RNA sequence: UCCUUGUCGGGUAAGUUCCGACCUGCACGAAUGGCGUAAUGAUGGCCAGGCUGUCUCCACCCGAGACUCAGUGAAAUUGAAC
């Protein structure tokens, strides 16, 4: 009935204006037995976005998602084509913006991960019926990865 | 194989060319040889310093033609032409 709600946080790559919804049917990649690319002809989905901040051309950004179907957040944000930063298999090709800082390409090397985190969750609780919530504490590596932005953000452009 | 010439740096105020690198890269490919290689090359491409009519923008001058006179004297083409 997609009761529960989930919330993600989420880094991508460009400028963003304004938030909104995605639907777009998804199926498997044709070619490559390990990427789930947007087909008209797939499994029906439907995705929400928001904006939090901006930055020079990365964003942070707050999001839920409905279905927690295998990487559907990550090819709905890239269908955009505004893919996720260090995202070695959705994401796109490497591209540090003009002027960067030795210390800011060292991060986007560093951060060699996926940028996504799940903060807030809401349940239902079983033989009760009340509501509980809770939040996940901004990991380390995301800390510094908008802080190096933050920096520099207020260095080239300011 | 593609997208935002791939995009960051040098080179430039501005670089579809050049240089080591991120990656989503592995085909070639190890005597139909692979990697590096000092020196060498009227060898491909790029950059820098001096230099200049290459150029903005050409001007003048020196000589040989072009022009007139005297002599000799072709050419390809041509159905006919007011």
């Amino acid at each position: 009935r997609r009761e529960i709600t989930r919330e993600y946080e989420a880094v991508a790559i460009g400028h963003m204006t304004a938030g909104g919804t995605v639907d777009e049917p998804i199926s498997r990649h044709p070619t490559k037995r390990t990427h789930m690319a947007v087909h008209p002809m797939g499994k029906p989905a439907v995705t929400h976005y928001r904006i939090m901040e901006h930055f020079r051309v990365h964003t942070r950004l707050r999001l839920r998602l409905e279905t927690g179907r295998t990487h559907q957040i990550r090819v709905h944000m890239a269908h955009i084509t505004h893919p996720l930063v260090g995202d070695p298999v959705y994401g796109g090709r490497p591209r540090p913006p003009k002027g960067a800082s030795e210390a800011f390409i060292s991060t986007l090397r560093k951060f060699d991960r996926q940028a996504l985190h799940a903060t807030m969750l809401r349940l239902y609780h079983p033989i009760s019926g009340i509501e509980m919530e809770w939040h996940a504490p901004i990991p380390q590596d995301m800390v510094e990865l908008i802080e190096v932005m933050r920096a520099d953000f207020e260095e080239h452009k300011d």
